[PDB]
């Protein structure tokens, strides 16, 4: 049973040219050069990777990912002290990914089946952090994410875990401070997010959804978390004039503390909210149950914007949020829902 620790300036090179020689790898300290990827890519079945002290990145204007892991059976940590810090302030300039330097996207989970990756904190990344794509029961275990110090530095699309084209992909006991998506799945099946705690950001949601390859989504829930002091609390949104679904999805004991436009926002007109909601992605089987908290005045509670028939099934069961007005502008909302 081997075991290989690689640090410094040279380890993402000795890491890449030694990964399936360790059945456990410690990254100590490394400093992987500017443009280039940590390739953790295809690693042996059931190896085991420890982050250890700070992991750095050196500048540079490009898409990442700064980090990339793949495989089977695999076990990812981060030991007691240490922090994998994007240093994310380099670039932030306000235009986050649609403009301005080109920003490198943080941490790519993608092609990973029955795998762990837990404990990790990630101190400010330069814009999205967690893509997870084609992926299969892979757990996302007390992961912390802190980009607070992008709140008035201009960090933008700071997204934590951006998910797609995967299934059983629980996420457990996120801490997450940033300035976008807490959570957005973009599609996928039987997702399970639980004992979160969402700051700064806009929501957990469900979306966007339609005009990708995978338009799917199925069996999601969100449970005993809570979102605060973001722009919205709940929110499914679903690009208009696209097609799609959305089935099977709760949101159960959410705590909204202090949320700043909408507590709740379903919206099939998503990319131009100037326009009717159109159909092609219906949302059925929407359960919200235990939902709670408080919107500032100058929010809106709950705001509906589904398209004639595209929405329905949905059971709505204790759901009290206040302190911002009723929206007068919901359409075609399901029996059993308010605004
Ligand atoms: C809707 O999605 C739910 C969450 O993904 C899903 O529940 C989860 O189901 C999986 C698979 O049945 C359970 O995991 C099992 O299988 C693996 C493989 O050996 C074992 O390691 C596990 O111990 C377990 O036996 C999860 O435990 C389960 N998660 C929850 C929160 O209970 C539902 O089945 C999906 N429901 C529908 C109707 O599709
Ligand atoms: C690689 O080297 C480091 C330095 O001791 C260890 O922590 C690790 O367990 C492996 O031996
Ligand atoms: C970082 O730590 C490792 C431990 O094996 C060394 O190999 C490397 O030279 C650097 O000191
Ligand atoms: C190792 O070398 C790299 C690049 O030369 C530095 O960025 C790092 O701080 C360490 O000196
Ligand atoms: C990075 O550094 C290592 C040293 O082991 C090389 O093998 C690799 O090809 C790259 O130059
Ligand atoms: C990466 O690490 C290996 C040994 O861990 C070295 O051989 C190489 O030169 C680079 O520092
Ligand atoms: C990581 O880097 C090594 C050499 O640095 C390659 O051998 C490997 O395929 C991957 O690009
Ligand atoms: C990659 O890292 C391993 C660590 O044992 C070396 O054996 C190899 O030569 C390469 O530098
Ligand atoms: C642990 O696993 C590694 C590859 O994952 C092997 O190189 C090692 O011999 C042991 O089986
Ligand atoms: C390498 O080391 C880790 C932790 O020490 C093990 O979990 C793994 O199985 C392999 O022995
Ligand atoms: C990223 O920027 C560094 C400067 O520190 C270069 O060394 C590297 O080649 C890349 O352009």
């Amino acid at each position: 049973a081997t075991t290989c620790t690689f640090s410094g300036s040279n380890g993402a090179s000795s890491a890449s040219k030694s990964k399936t020689s360790c059945s456990t790898i410690v990254l100590s300290n490394v400093a992987v050069p500017s443009g280039t990827t940590l390739d953790l890519t295809k690693l042996n079945d059931g190896t085991h990777v420890i982050f250890s002290g700070e992991t750095t990145f050196g500048y540079k204007e490009w898409s990442g990912p700064l980090i990339s892991v793949s495989g089977s059976d695999l076990t990812i940590t981060g030991a007691s002290g240490h922090s994998i810090n994007g240093d994310g302030s380099r670039w932030w300039d306000g235009e986050g990914g649609n403009g301005g330097k080109t920003k490198p996207k943080f941490f790519a989970a993608h092609s990973l089946t029955n795998s762990v990756i837990s404990g990790l904190k990630i101190v400010n990344s330069p814009v999205q952090v967690f893509s997870v794509a084609g992926s299969d029961y892979l757990t996302l275990k007390d992961i912390t994410i802190d980009n607070s110090d992008g709140d008035d530095n201009g960090g933008h699309n700071t997204d934590a875990f951006d998910i797609g084209t995967s299934t059983y992909v629980t996420i457990s006991g996120a801490t997450v401070y940033n300035q976008d998506d807490c959570v957005a799945v973009n599609s996928g099946e039987n997702i399970y997010f639980s004992g979160g705690y969402c700051s700064g950001g806009h929501g957990l949601s469900i979306g966007s959804v339609g005009g990708r390859s995978d338009n799917t989504v199925k069996n999601v829930t969100f449970v005993d978390s809570t979102i605060i002091n973001s722009d919205n609390g709940v929110r499914i949104k679903t690009n208009i004039d696209t097609t799609g679904s959305v089935s099977d999805v709760t949101y159960k004991d959410i705590t909204l503390t202090s949320i700043a436009k909408y507590g709740i926002v379903v919206q099939q007109n998503y990319g131009d909210t100037s326009s009717t909601p159109t159909t092609g992605v219906p949302i059925t089987d929407f359960v919200l149950d235990n939902v709670h908290g408080s919107v500032v005045s100058s929010g809106t509670n709950i705001l509906i914007s589904c398209g004639s028939g595209s929405c329905s099934d949905w059971t709505w069961t204790d759901v009290s949020v206040s302190g911002g007005k009723t929206s007068s502008k919901c359409t075609n909302v399901p029996s059993g829902a308010s605004c």
